[PDB]
């Protein structure tokens, strides 16, 4: 079942982590619109980016570079492995040009032949025909008519599996560094390291889908900084434009060839993922990430220590997964409504799964206000 | 291109060293209300204070506003948003193809599209799109497109039956030579979808949002589709994008779906200002103004043998002489000062802002005179 909000719920304002819905009632967010405000509503630096770009240019075609695209490519390109970055609007959008240059790069490189995506059950991808169907899901990507094909889908953290499937005809392994839908399922270093290895020993490029665990949400600029496995392509979206429409796909120079150093990229758009970028890549930022996830850890073992709902915490800096007990199998989506109820904005990732993807700066007022509000949900749930 | 644009203001953009260029290419028909248009910059900032994201398990007041303003002025009772064109096709192809699946059979899935078409660049669109070099290298296409040549009725029946789900059409095909439909050809779309049980899909990406004279091209024609999709014009800078459709169609997938808060926003303002008798009216008046140049242009060098098109979307097509050189035109039109589009290599395109004063019209189009003068002149 997805998840709506009702007619009495439709959010009007935001300020950092504080939404208020049309009758006034005022919730704290520790769902980010599902891990896209990574510095909460109208951050004064991102709205002080939007208005002055506003004032400026807000387009160009791709026939056209523009300043802001020009110096988020650069920042991109200086603080990561990539030497070529394309922009798009979506995580939607940037997945399907990963793909599409993952297969574009094997055709022209090494055969027309070469053609099979891995991909993991569970992972989400995207809603467009060929993202959706690279997506882990069979349920979204049936009823569309013929699916693209040559798209191989194993068990998540299944390193055998991937290798019994790979061959010299494969041309991409497609990975969520944590599955972010499913479940809030990490990667394991074997296993993505694994991944690196029959990428290279088949001639095959390792995507790293990021859109959910990039742009500092795991306390780290990428979560392929963490596990130290680097990828031959990367997605960026949601966190990268802080609310506004922005993706990213990161490259090489020897892959992005097949198809300067940005190409793209709306110059609003930039010019807000440039003042996204500057905040979020700092010291001080990365490292209150890590303070401000063991604050919601704690209080999610306190509620846990009280009402006894949770089998697991897990997920990696400020995108936390709460597993419920075999007792609460499937009440996900009842907990989330208790929790609007009490003022508090959470996530799913699936029905036995509760999600966290608050800001990124998050106040610690906001942080125990919030978990305060979730404890008396879980009371109302379980009482 | 040789110039990073810096600034702009009404059809007028700066590059880097301050050199001033008349925009008769909008970004590629996006621009619709010029650059930094004060109404649209109003409504940024004012929504940008507010608040300006929701996923799609909320809506917000801008897109209920935006939804309320499409479905009072369209066919649609049912508007989807999107960040994108390519993203509203999807939608729309999905959608097509999911409500034929549930509503009549999983068999049921033949999607027939136009030779020269172009939908946009994911899988899925840039297959139902018309151009095979831009579908080619990426591996196993998704299946079940059928292309005929665009304006071929006959064709069209021909290779149409009950497994087919959808006729997708751009009623004019922007990038395909700027080729507008002609009557017989859109009503018979529309008959046949009707004799087989198929949606009619009007892609109206780069023809809609007053780019015609009319809100929409459909109601130029005449002949109402069963899914609509709508951009660029849309957000006049910002990327957003709109699925129109019914309720019958829709409930196969309240009133709207999705919708970035500050980009519906900033597209309830555009809609605002497009949907005016007076700008509506200024579009024809406007578009006779660039064709009288395009004409007079062409008795002093010689060089279209066609000029098309409809409101301000305008084509003029290269004599055999010129074919293949529409690139040389346009650099030389940038170095002259104005920005120009093509429309493949044969093909000369305009799609100024919809507002565009008449005075940038006259000038831009005496830099154009300008750059033709010098290519001739060898
Ligand atoms: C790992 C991963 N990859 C790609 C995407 C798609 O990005 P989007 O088009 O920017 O939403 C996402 C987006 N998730 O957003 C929640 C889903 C969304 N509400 C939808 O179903 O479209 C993602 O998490
Ligand atoms: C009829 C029609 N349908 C769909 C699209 C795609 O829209 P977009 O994703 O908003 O660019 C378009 C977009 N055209 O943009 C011009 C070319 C484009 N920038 C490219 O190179 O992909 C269109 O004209
Ligand atoms: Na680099
Ligand atoms: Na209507």
């Amino acid at each position: 079942l997805p998840v709506y909000a009702p007619a009495d719920f439709i959010p009007v304002k935001g300020k950092g982590s504080r939404v208020w819905d049309q009758q006034g009632k005022e919730y704290i967010d520790f769902a980010g619109g599902i891990a896209v405000t990574a510095l909460g509503h109208c951050h004064p630096a991102l709205v002080e980016a939007l208005k002055s770009q506003g004032e400026t240019l807000w387009h160009t075609s791709r026939v056209f570079t523009n300043e802001p695209a020009l110096r988020l490519g650069r920042k991109l390109i200086d603080a990561t492995f990539a030497e070529r970055v394309l922009f798009m609007n979506s995580g939607t959008e940037a997945n399907e040009t990963a793909f599409k240059l993952a297969r574009h790069y094997a055709c022209v490189r090494h055969s027309p032949f070469k053609t099979k995506i891995i991909a993991f059950h569970n992972a989400f991808h995207g809603r467009s025909l060929f993202t959706v169907s690279v997506g882990g899901q069979p349920k979204y990507s049936d009823g569309f008519g013929p699916k693209p094909a040559d798209i191989i889908h194993v068990p998540f953290n299944d390193l055998h599996a991937v290798k019994a499937v790979m061959d010299d005809h494969t041309c991409a392994v497609v990975v969520e560094p944590i599955q972010g839908e499913g479940g809030v399922q990490a990667a394991t270093p074997e296993f993505l390291k694994g991944l690196r290895d029959l990428c290279d020993e088949h001639q095959a490029l390792l995507v790293f889908d990021e859109v959910q665990c990039g742009m500092g949400r795991t306390g780290d600029l990428f979560a392929y900084m963490h596990y130290g496995v680097t990828p031959d392509i990367l997605t960026s979206a949601k966190a990268l434009g802080g609310g506004f429409p922005v993706s990213a796909m990161l490259t090489t120079q020897e892959i992005a060839s097949a198809f300067g150093s940005t190409y793209g990229g709306n110059p609003l758009a930039c010019a807000v993922a440039g003042a996204t970028f500057d905040i979020i890549n700092t010291p001080e930022v990365l490292q209150g990430i890590h303070t401000k996830r063991q604050q919601f850890v704690q209080h999610l073992q306190a509620i846990d220590e009280q009402f006894d709902i949770f089998s697991d915490i897990r997920g990696m800096g400020l995108l936390i997964g709460a597993e419920l007990k075999p007792k609460y199998k499937g009440r996900a989506r009842d907990f989330l409504y208790a929790g609007a109820e009490a003022g508090v904005m959470v996530l799913n990732a699936g029905a036995d799964v509760m999600r966290f993807a608050p800001s990124l700066v998050v106040e610690e007022a906001d942080i125990h206000e919030g978990m305060q509000r979730f404890a008396q949900a879980v009371g109302k749930v379980v009482a």
